[PDB]
DNA sequence: CGGCATACG
DNA sequence: CGTA
DNA sequence: GCCG
């Protein structure tokens, strides 16, 4: 089992589900209070338990694994002993928890500001509701919308939208493209919202386009929230539903067709697997990866890809399709 | 002990 | 600060 | 919280 979850496949569906749910709620609470280590250190752990190929039934399975150390075996140990680990079901039913909870999955809010609520005495949605002078125009879109961006969006939502974003696409620029990126291109077969990356394959022609998309989008009614030079828009969309309608989150990122392949594998996550892979690149192989290229910082060179599968071959790992990046 | 991904709106 |  |  490799240390870095770039270094092996991990499927969306596996076979330690209720452990990495576990895990994963340790790491949600660290994040709430700031430690971002340990926030990291309980991710990999679930994820190391994503990759395996069978059930943990027995502490000793554990002996060797990366990430397992006393803290996230004894959780381990609890939920195989009792079904239950108590650190994990104290923190589920703080006060603390659920509120930074709640609170953090509104659009427009984060942990700072979350907190900040928290440590002023607010609790629920109506509290925010009730004091909406203190709301950006963005909380004030999530708050909203706030129930309608709770309900998963459906994979069969997704191929209605990508046809009406290529529509106004095509119109913006023809000849260019919408791939579908995110979970949904993980295999998600449902999601928070959904991904899309937009190129063209003449580089520079994609320059300017988002603007030309997003007031087209709006002009055909269908843009219920967005933030308006730019090449990256966070939207709220009006779908369609029988006799009526409902918001989704729609992510609309543009790229030169030169990174495209750096930019779909960095959309196409997982959040961890992408953290992962740009932390391999850097400490093992002494790259720096973004969404738009990768750097050697001793040549000062940009490396060329043509395809994911070329940059997985820069970096020395072995190809994974997206179905497989689930870390 | 230092490190923990990286960038855009 | 928010977002992916 | 864990790794190197
Ligand atoms: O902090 C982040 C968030 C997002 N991303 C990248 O952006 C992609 C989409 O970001 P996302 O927030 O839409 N997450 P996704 O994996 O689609 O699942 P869902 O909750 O169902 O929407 C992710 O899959 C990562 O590739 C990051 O790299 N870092
Ligand atoms: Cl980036
Ligand atoms: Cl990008
Ligand atoms: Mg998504
Ligand atoms: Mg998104
Ligand atoms: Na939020």
């Amino acid at each position: 089992m490799p240390a870095y979850a770039c270094q092996r496949p991990t499927p969306l569906t596996h076979h330690n589900t209720g452990l990495s749910e576990a895990l994963e709620i340790l790491a949600e609470a660290a994040g709430f209070e700031g430690s971002e280590g340990r926030l990291l250190t309980f991710c990999r752990a679930a994820s190391v338990l994503k990759a395996l190929p069978s059930p943990v039934t027995t502490l000793s399975q554990l002996q060797g694994l990366p990430h397992f150390g006393e803290h996230s075996s004894r959780v381990v140990q609890e939920l195989l002993e009792h079904g239950v680990c108590e650190e994990v079901e104290r923190v589920r039913r703080s006060e603390r928890y659920q509120t930074m909870k709640l609170f953090t999955q509104i659009f427009g809010v984060g942990v700072k500001t979350a907190d900040r609520w928290y440590r002023e005495g607010l609790r629920t949605l109506d509290d925010l509701r009730e004091q909406p002078q203190k709301l950006t125009q963005q909380q004030k879109a999530g708050l909203q919308h706030h129930q309608d961006l709770s309900t998963p969006v459906l994979r069969s939502d997704v191929d209605a939208l990508q046809q009406v974003v290529e529509e106004a696409v095509g119109q913006a620029l023809p000849g260019a493209t919408v791939t579908l990126t995110g979970g949904f291109r993980r295999g998600k077969l449902q999601g928070h919202d959904v991904d899309f990356l937009i190129t063209h394959p003449k580089e520079g022609q994609e320059a300017g386009l988002l603007p030309r998309v997003m007031c087209r989008l709006q002009d055909q009614g269908l843009i219920l929230y967005h933030q308006h030079a730019f090449e990256r828009s966070f939207c709220i969309f009006r779908l369609p539903q029988p006799g009526s309608w409902k918001a989704v989150r729609v992510d609309l990122v543009v790229a030169p067709v030169s990174q495209f392949p750096f930019a779909l594998l960095g959309h196409t996550g997982s959040k961890l697997f992408q953290r992962e892979l740009r932390r391999f690149s850097r400490k093992e192989k002494g790259l720096w990866l973004n969404s738009h290229g990768l750097f050697d910082p001793e040549q000062k060179t940009f490396f060329q890809a043509a395809s994911e599968e070329d940059i997985f071959r820069h970096l020395g790992l072995e190809y994974l399709p997206p179905e497989q990046r689930n870390a």
